[PDB]
């Protein structure tokens, strides 16, 4: 078949990293996408083609209830099991993961339009911000 | 407010390296996610949330019409100008992208529910397969 249109997920790639060295795509560049999954879109119409790649490496799910406990599998982040509980400490969310880690756990807020978030573990904390869309 | 429903892009991230190190995320690991850019959609229902963070790197959109030559800047990637054209060989698409790199160009075409591609340039070849979603 000549049909190329669909949504695309990529299941191996070999030698992107020979290709790339050709391409002279520098080194951090390189390194980074050879880890990355990449979905492709084709939408074709007769000889008129529109290609979009877009590149992705990791993904995290979570899904929770207020007040409700749960077993977390990190999985593709560190890969442990935390028994993880999130509640409203006013209009914060907070989650404390119980596992091996001390400290474990997250803040996520609202400020206006945008949204920051907490991570803890250890004596380690990142602090991120994100802007609605 | 509570309400923390929506997309939301990653404005900043701070001491994430951190975070992850304590963790005990692997090297190598930690180094690409420091980089990339991450979208959060947020879907909440009353105490019920579903959470999906997606860490992503480049995009590359490219359009043409099977058999008319057009001129290919290929930003993001290596960031030149070559004279792509587009045919088709049998039921295989295949593209030369003429400039500076020699053997340049790659090939499309589907076996059962899978898409090939096949990049090329210089010496090198990079071999690639899709599964449709
Ligand atoms: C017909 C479909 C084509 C030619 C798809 C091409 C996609 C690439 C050449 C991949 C480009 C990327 C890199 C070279 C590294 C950054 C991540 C990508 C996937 C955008």
């Amino acid at each position: 078949t000549r049909d190329q249109n669909g949504t695309w997920e990529m299941e191996s790639n070999e030698n992107f990293e020979g290709y790339m060295k050709a391409l002279d795509i520098d080194f951090a560049t390189r390194k980074i996408a050879v880890r990355l999954t990449q979905t492709k879109v084709i939408d074709q119409d007769g000889d008129n083609f529109k290609d979009k790649t877009t590149s992705t490496f990791r993904n995290y799910d979570v899904d929770f209830t207020v007040g409700v406990e749960f077993d977390e599998y990190t999985k593709s982040l560190d890969n442990r099991h935390v028994k993880a509980l999130v509640t409203w400490e006013g209009d914060v969310l907070v989650c404390v993961q119980k596992g091996e880690k001390e400290n474990r756990g997250w803040k996520k807020w609202i400020e206006g339009d945008k949204l920051y978030l907490e991570l803890t573990c250890g004596d380690q904390v990142c602090r991120q911000v994100f802007k609605k869309k």
